[PDB]
């Protein structure tokens, strides 16, 4: 009925409880489960659903051969019920393409899909399940967007796109949409040198995005957006708890306005919640590969270049595969504050598990508690051996 | 609540963006996907769906053997969610038969299915998912209709039927339906000599249909219907850009009131949008077989016998299979104009790929943009080798 | 909102058009289709659906072995969308048991299932999807009911049950339900000597049921019910067009108040519409087995012991298997009269096709037209060879 | 709209009619049926559904190997339509974990799932399909709850948890929830020495739970809760008809305030309805293993230490496998009283049927009749041989 406004703060995060898990690769061993990657979670006023990019085949399908590739004409943004797997029969196609984002503005859902060849890609912006606006590539090198949910405030839904080299300077823009129509866009500003795959959340009329500097930085860039004035800034997470992957070992002191060096031309989508003392960062446990996942509480991580962990929680053990991670919240829950949530993609298959010809994933998802809850670990749970 | 009226013009078409794609044959390699052909897309006020004629078997089913045949007791008009495949479990049967059309009039949906033996076929007209009216064959030779969506204006939904020889003079009629009841019908008029498979769209109280002259013409007949006066005329596309298949090479000058010769007794369902300078034609790239698909902008194609392309877009490369194509629009979108759309059927299997015993298809679908978007190609994406 | 009343007459029946067909056995060759039998069709105010008794296994399932048996703990009345097959994933269980009926009273649906051992069976009467009333066996020999839809009038839904021997005198009762509660019951009256499987329809405040005399009669008993006075009578179809199976050849003169002899202890569920000159009977074409199906127009069949066909239509050829047939109408359609409809069950497998270990069926369904439509035949379409 | 209140008494129970049955293991032999255990049935104001804990694989899936284990990261509370099987495509995930309960309070549904490692488990309380409250383990030894539906009264939904040893003293608590928020909790009181898996029902503003004393008792503990004063008491079923399994033979006299001895450290979830003369108990027929199920009418079982059966009904023969059983009622049915219902889990596979590597179950479910209905038996109906 009315546009949602970001009128609350974050709840205190004293730990993380299980929210959803699909067990897709297990289940898909003997059922009609789509091959996917780049998942996320987004809420409507009445429902939260899983989102991901289909590869246009089932996992047991012979067409699953070659699904390590990221971009093809057979991909599409899909959604499905929370904790169900993405099956042929239960999945709903939001739009066609190989990079996406999606959010609800209180009245209806905007979904964005980018398709095309590397040098001639275009985004299509859907609103109320109809195409409304199209944007052509501006740098002719894999126009791409967040791969997790955007956030709206009084109808304004900012979205971060990047076009250009993944391994050098690129052209990043922030589009401000309303009802699927472009109100304004800006080129990126502040001190982040490279931006990919922003994970966003909203509180008290401000939208905070934690991104991946694929070019230089093993600390993560952060973009803070004011959706009323439609302006933004950027910087890095100051903390020496480094949260990209691959990365170097943790130092004693980080950087606020520059990439922390030691790894080039690589990374992974990740996230944080940045709320003074109530600040928690996600990262893979391995500094070398996408394995494990932990949450660490790092007070003032954004602003304090010496900040270190005061608490943590294991989400996925270092002996199990992880992947992309991202942030969402249910902005339509009852109560005084917004409950921080995230998902972690559990990649299975290639390249790490190359006895199969496919790549897919399952999802685990958590939300914050004000209690100090016991922790478990939450692995994909499939046995590659069964797929041979 | 109220009947839809065709009160808007076409938007300017400066290119075509991806709308939907089902990847049915890929997916159906290892899931319960119905064998289909003769697909289309039609919108309701709240939903757009895929439509097609089922063959009453799955593709991996042994009953898929012999599905090259067009007419059997096992076919039915089905619909399903946009960009999902037509599966056993998600498909809804609109009605029984082997030739169809369907449209929504603003209040509810009319669907028409024709069944029977070649010399004793009948159409059944469903309205609000109940049978309302039946029409018997008048020429006792495969009564047939559009195989894509009809268009309504203030409750009046015209529909073009043909009965008679596919390879000589036939009896074409235009029925004007309202609430599933025949208001009036007319025999075909003007200068089109043969009509099959009209693809229709509506703008500014006029319904334009681009058809297939299976008998003589490699230019396409066009029927223009006035749904208020319930009258019509016909002619051919004047342009020397010839849009049937098979066809001869393009000449320098076409015909307005006569079939352009060089091919007999063959063709394919196709479409155009005919709007002065804002005119775009579809065609297969091959003049010999149903392969490739392109859009060409041909200003005043309907009226200018020398008109040639000023812009184009590749939809399917000449090394990939195509098929029937047709027009639809979402008449219930917001905005000042109607957005032209189309689909192309991607036929796989027989006769061209005869190492399998079946024929099926997938669908790609596009809509117009006012931007100049980059192009990709959109092939079916299945590997026949996997079905052996 | 309000109870439906039977305020209209029958439309004139000048032929029969195709309504629905599921192609279940074809489709079920390679998809998760339940084994069924004893199907029917029933309408709600917004929907018509297929109904049948599941056997609690899929057809390709190894548990399909032995599904020739009629009564087990694994059966259940299911419903599913019109012309879809009864799959594991789309079928809704109305109630548990091995004999049923079901109807909507304008406000909600009553469904009746009978289960139990042969000598201790019970009916459970569901209303608004809750159990409301239970009836115990009165003769301790396979309490059984109609196996097709009942008919309601101002909330009163009569239902015919039989309990006792199938091969000699039995105890037949007519229960008058309202909101699932027994208003009244009566023992059978008039001159019908044995009753099984009544097929019912309603017009002008009267409910007409055509049944099967399994004991003696190859003419069919008819029960006419007045749902206001809650009274009834019975007789036989006078016509020498004999409509049970197996049966003797047609004589020149039939019987009104006695079974026509020549076959004992056998039969099949069937139906008619009995409306003076507008009277049509169904029957198998074979006098020996359940093969073929035809409609014959037999003016005054109910009352004229010499009446013979004046028109007919083939529904299923004598070289294809048939089965049970029954009547339904959409009482909630628009228009001045009720459109007569029926279904025919197409039994496949045992006993006639004993190279498979199962028995199942598909459904074809027709409704009346005021036109004289061409006829086709409507066989199941599956190839037993594919199931070996 | 309004909170439900327990304003009615129980109907007279003169026997039990069939309610629902899923035939899941039969069906799942050749369809995509989830492996489950610990099922139950719960009603909403418009729907009753099946509930159970998924194991995160299909039964034919290779991941079904090892599903005898009770607690893993791959489990989840699911629900699905009544008498359908729990398939991949029709099942809805209520929440993640390996022990649960769920009820509707008249306005919406509360669902509780417990997950974690044995010494660090946590419950998450969902209300209106959002997480609202979390509780950490208090005794660090498999925090666990009812495994069947809770009962609400004016928004207050009590729930019994146990944490601690299964084979000695444990810490049992009764949480009183409203809208998913803890109003109050109490430690267990009265004379029950050990509590597991309470089966609850509600009548006349009182909630009665029949539980399992896993430590010492082969009679069952009973907890009676007053949801207005939020207080409770406990005792045992006095009757010498002993209802746990395994158990000793029935004595002539039981115990009211102490465990009846003869078996230690074992049991099964079960239930009763305790309503003076209208009292019925469930139990396995075997005193040694989970096989068979019967209902026995035992007047004043709760209060009379010499009470014996006056009537009974067989539900599952002693030659067929049973399992957990539990109570539910449709609190939103029409009529003057509440109809007692129950379900029995039919366990198949390990440990008893160890030629397969899995454990799963199907469900049978019954409700009370005021008639004296004939009885049948209701076995799972699957053939293990088919799974080899
Ligand atoms: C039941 O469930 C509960 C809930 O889950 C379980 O309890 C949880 O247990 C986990 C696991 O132990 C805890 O997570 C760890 O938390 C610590 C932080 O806690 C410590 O630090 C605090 C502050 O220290 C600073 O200030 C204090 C004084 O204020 C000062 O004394 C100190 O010297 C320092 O300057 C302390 O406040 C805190 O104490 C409190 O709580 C205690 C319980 O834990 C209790 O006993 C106390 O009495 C007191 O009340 C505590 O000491 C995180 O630091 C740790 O994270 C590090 O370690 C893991 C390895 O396990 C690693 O993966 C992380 O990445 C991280 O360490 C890496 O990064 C660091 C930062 O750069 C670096 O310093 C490290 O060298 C290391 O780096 C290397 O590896 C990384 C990663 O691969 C790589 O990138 C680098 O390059 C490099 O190679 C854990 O998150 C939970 O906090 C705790 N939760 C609760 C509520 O208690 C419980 O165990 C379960 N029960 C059972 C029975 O199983
Ligand atoms: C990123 O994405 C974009 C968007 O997709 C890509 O850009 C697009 O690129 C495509 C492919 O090149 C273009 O499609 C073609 O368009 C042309 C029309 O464009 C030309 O013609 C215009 C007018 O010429 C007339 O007037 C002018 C002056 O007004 C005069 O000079 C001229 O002599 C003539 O009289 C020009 O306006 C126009 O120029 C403008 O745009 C240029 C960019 O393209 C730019 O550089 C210019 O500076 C200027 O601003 C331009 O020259 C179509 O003609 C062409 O279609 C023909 O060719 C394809 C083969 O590719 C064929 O399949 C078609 O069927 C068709 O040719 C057949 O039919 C003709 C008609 O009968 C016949 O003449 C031909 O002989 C041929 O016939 C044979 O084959 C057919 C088919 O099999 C058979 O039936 C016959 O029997 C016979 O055998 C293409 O559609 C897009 O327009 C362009 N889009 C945009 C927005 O620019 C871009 O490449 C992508 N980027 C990357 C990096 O990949
Ligand atoms: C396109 O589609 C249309 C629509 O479907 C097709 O047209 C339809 O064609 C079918 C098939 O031919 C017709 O069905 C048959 O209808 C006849 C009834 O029609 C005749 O009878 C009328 C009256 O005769 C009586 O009165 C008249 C005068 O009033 C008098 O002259 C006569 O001697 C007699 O006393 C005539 O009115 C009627 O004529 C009109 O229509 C003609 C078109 O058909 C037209 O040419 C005329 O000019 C005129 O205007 C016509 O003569 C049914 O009788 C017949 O049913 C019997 O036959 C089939 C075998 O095919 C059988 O299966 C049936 O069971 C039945 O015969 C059995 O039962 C009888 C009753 O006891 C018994 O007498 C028989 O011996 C036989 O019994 C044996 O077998 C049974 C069954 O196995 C067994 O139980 C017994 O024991 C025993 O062994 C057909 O239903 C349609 O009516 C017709 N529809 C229309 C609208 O025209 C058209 O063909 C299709 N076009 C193409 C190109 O394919
Ligand atoms: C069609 O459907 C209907 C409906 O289902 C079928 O009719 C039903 O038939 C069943 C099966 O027979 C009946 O269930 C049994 O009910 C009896 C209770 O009924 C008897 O007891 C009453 C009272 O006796 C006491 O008072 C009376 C006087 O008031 C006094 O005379 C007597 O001495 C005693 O002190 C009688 O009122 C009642 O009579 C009435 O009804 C009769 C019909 O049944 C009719 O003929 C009469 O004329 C009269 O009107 C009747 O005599 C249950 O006791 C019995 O349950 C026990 O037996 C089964 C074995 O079958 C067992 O599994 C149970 O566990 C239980 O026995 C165990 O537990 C006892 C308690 O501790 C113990 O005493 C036993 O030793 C035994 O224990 C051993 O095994 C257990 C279990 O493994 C183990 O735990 C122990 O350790 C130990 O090893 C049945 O439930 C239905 O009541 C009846 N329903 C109706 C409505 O009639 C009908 O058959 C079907 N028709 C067809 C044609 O198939
Ligand atoms: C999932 C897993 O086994 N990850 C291991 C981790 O368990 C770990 F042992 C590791 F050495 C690592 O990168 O830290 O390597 C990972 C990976 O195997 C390797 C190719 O870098
Ligand atoms: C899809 C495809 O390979 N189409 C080719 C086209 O790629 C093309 F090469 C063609 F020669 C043509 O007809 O233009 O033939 C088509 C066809 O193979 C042949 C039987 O006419
Ligand atoms: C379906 C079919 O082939 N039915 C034939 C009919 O085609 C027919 F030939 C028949 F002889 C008949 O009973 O009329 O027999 C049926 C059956 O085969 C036999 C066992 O009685
Ligand atoms: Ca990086
Ligand atoms: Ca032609
Ligand atoms: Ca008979
Ligand atoms: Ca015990």
């Amino acid at each position: 009925r009315d546009f949602n406004n970001l009128t609350k703060g974050l709840c205190t995060i004293n730990s993380w409880h299980i929210y959803g898990k699909d067990n897709a690769v297990r289940i898909g061993e003997d059922s009609d489960v789509l091959v996917t990657r780049e998942p996320y979670v987004s809420c409507d006023p009445d429902e939260c659903r899983f989102y991901a990019l289909s590869q246009g085949t089932t996992i047991r399908g012979k067409h699953s051969n070659g699904t390590i590739h990221d971009r093809s004409q057979y991909r599409a943004l899909i959604s499905w019920p929370l904790s169900s797997p993405p099956t042929v029969y239960n999945s709903r196609v939001e739009c066609i393409g190989w990079s996406s984002t999606s959010c609800h503005d209180g009245k209806t859902r905007m979904s964005i899909c980018i398709s095309g060849p590397n040098n001639n890609a275009s985004a299509v912006i859907w609103y109320n399940r109809r195409p409304v606006t199209e944007i052509n590539t501006w740098a002719r090198n894999i126009l791409r967007t967040q791969e997790s949910e955007c956030v709206c405030h009084n109808g304004v839904c900012p979205v971060v796109f990047t076009d250009g080299s993944a391994t050098g300077p690129a052209e990043t823009r922030i589009y401000y949409f309303k009802e699927g129509k472009i109100l304004k866009w800006e080129p990126l500003a502040g001190t982040a040198k490279h931006i990919e795959e922003c994970s966003c959340y909203g509180e008290r009329a401000e939208i905070t995005c934690t991104c991946r500097d694929n070019w230089q930085g093993s600390n993560r860039p952060v973009i803070r957006i004011d959706p009323v004035a439609m302006t933004h800034t950027s910087q890095y997470i100051c903390s020496p708890v480094l949260t990209d992957n691959p990365r170097p070992n943790d130092p004693t002191v980080g950087k606020c306005n520059d990439p922390y060096p030691g790894n080039n031309n690589n990374g992974v989508k990740g996230f944080s919640y940045l709320d003074g003392v109530n600040t928690w960062l996600g990262r893979t446990i391995s500094i070398a590969s996408r394995s494990g996942y932990e949450m660490l509480k790092v007070p003032n991580a954004l602003t304090d270049d010496k900040s270190k962990p005061t608490q943590g929680q294991t989400i996925v053990l270092n002996t199990d595969w992880s992947g992309y991670s991202g942030s969402f919240m249910d902005y339509w829950a009852e109560g005084e504050c917004y409950r921080a949530c995230f998902y972690v993609e559990l990649i299975r298959g290639r390249p790490k598990e190359d006895k199969v010809w496919w790549t897919s994933n399952s999802i685990v998802s958590m939300c914050s508690s004000t209690e100090f809850l016991g922790q478990w670990d939450w692995p994909d749970g499939a046995k590659i051996e069964y797929f041979l």
